């Protein structure tokens, strides 16, 4: 009763679900595995349907503290507290958990998104103001008898599943490949390879994790460190060289539209991750297809066409592994084991001459630790 209890709009997040306080208050919650707060839209805003009243909850805690978060998008400030907390299609529990109350917040919010709120599913590590505020999947776990993992199935209106407390196998084919988590703090991991079209880029692997690398549901694109991406983008652009398209595309300004139904996804390239395996120098690679890399952006206006946002972009705070990477992969995060597995998934991209894929095992001669840090 779990499996496709996610809903999402492209490039707006994923949510799920969820009540708060009692009598119970229904909100929609984008799922982040990118950031620790739980955080509720508490007042009026512009784009939010309805809010969180803790005037109406009987269970409600005002903690007397106020707590502010950015994002690489938006930021919030808000009043923190405790609740009761349950998710009408995930575990049929109910727990008390801190919840931020938002009453400021600036490009947070998004319009005609269909959430109010954002749970924070990283570690108490990042946790703002600090780590003394567990997050909610902590509480969970102590509270409840729910074993200490969940997994994400993304898939490109759009929808998905979040499993809590186990693997539904309904919802792979194929092997499980684990990655270690490095540090508990984002969900860290590292890349040890990077291919475009079946060739390596060949940069000493610690730059593809410079500073950091992380598998992240509450961001939309793969974000590279600039080096890395300088490089994506030149090895993308030979591969499709059949044709030319402004600079503004590659940089997420400008979209590329073809007339409907014609879109040559052939001529671009599949791109493989190469991720750290269990075992000393071994890793596995994820396949990713045109299909995930150029988001398709909706819009009536243009609906002669079928246009997409280049969904790559730059970083300098580290590896981003968003949404358009873990989309059509059942990614597990471990966290009983400090792993995080990657399948193949029961929504998985494919076309009639190519597949995303998650395969190993691989050998690296080279002895060097990946890990910038
Ligand atoms: C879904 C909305 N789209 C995007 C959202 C974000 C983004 O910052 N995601 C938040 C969650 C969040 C924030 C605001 C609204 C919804 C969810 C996540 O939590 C970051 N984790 C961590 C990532 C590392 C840095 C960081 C810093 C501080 C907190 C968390 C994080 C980045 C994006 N991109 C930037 C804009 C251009 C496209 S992009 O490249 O996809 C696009
Ligand atoms: C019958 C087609 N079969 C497949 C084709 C490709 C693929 O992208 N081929 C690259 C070279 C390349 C890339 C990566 C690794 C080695 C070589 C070439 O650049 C084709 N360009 C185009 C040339 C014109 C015709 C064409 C037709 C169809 C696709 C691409 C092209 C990948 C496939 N698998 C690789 C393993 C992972 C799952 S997969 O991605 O499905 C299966």
């Amino acid at each position: 009763e779990m499996v496709d209890n996610l809903r999402g709009k492209s490039g707006q997040g994923y949510y799920v679900e969820m009540t708060v306080g009692s009598p119970p208050q229904t909100l929609n919650i984008l799922v982040d595995t990118g950031s620790s707060n739980f955080a509720v839209g508490a007042a009026p805003h512009p784009f939010l349907h309805r809010y969180y009243q803790r005037q109406l909850s009987s269970t409600y805690r005002d903690l007397r503290k106020g707590v502010y978060v950015p994002y690489t998008q938006g930021k919030w400030e808000g009043e923190l507290g405790t609740d009761l907390v349950s998710i009408p299609h995930g575990p049929q529990v109910t727990v008390r958990a801190n919840i931020a109350a938002i009453t400021e917040s600036d490009k947070f919010f998004i319009q005609g998104s269909n959430w109010e709120g954002i749970l924070g599913l990283a570690y108490a590590e990042i946790a703002r103001p600090d780590d003394s505020l567990e997050p909610f999947f902590d509480s969970l776990v102590k509270q409840t008898h729910v074993p200490n993992l969940f997994s994400l199935q993304l898939c490109g209106s759009v929808g998905g599943s979040m499993i809590i407390g186990g693997i539904d196998h309904s919802l792979y084919t194929g092997s499980l490949w684990y990655t270690p988590i490095r540090r508990e703090w984002y969900y860290e991991v590292i890349i040890v390879r990077v291919e475009i079209n079946g060739q390596d880029l060949k940069m000493d692997c610690k730059e593809y994790n410079y500073d950091k690398s992380i598998v992240d549901s509450g961001t939309t694109n793969l974000r590279l460190p600039k080096k890395v991406f300088e490089a994506a983008v030149k090895s993308i652009k030979a591969a499709s060289s059949t044709e030319k398209f402004p600079d503004g595309f590659w940089l997420g300004e400008q979209l590329v539209c073809w007339q409907a139904g014609t879109t040559p996804w052939n001529i671009f390239p599949v791109i493989s991750l190469y991720l750290m395996g269990e075992v000393t120098q071994q890793s596995f690679r994820i396949t990713i297809l045109p299909q995930q890399y150029l988001r398709p952006v909706e819009d009536v206006a243009t609906s002669q066409d079928d246009c997409y946002k280049f969904a790559i972009s730059q970083s300098s705070t580290g590896t981003v592994m968003g949404a358009v990477i873990m989309e059509g992969f059942y990614v597990v995060f471990d966290r009983a084991r400090k792993r995080i597995g990657f399948a193949v998934s029961a929504c998985h991209v494919h076309d009639e001459f190519r597949t995303a894929a998650v395969e190993g095992p691989f050998v690296t001669l080279d002895m060097e630790d990946c890990g910038y840090n």
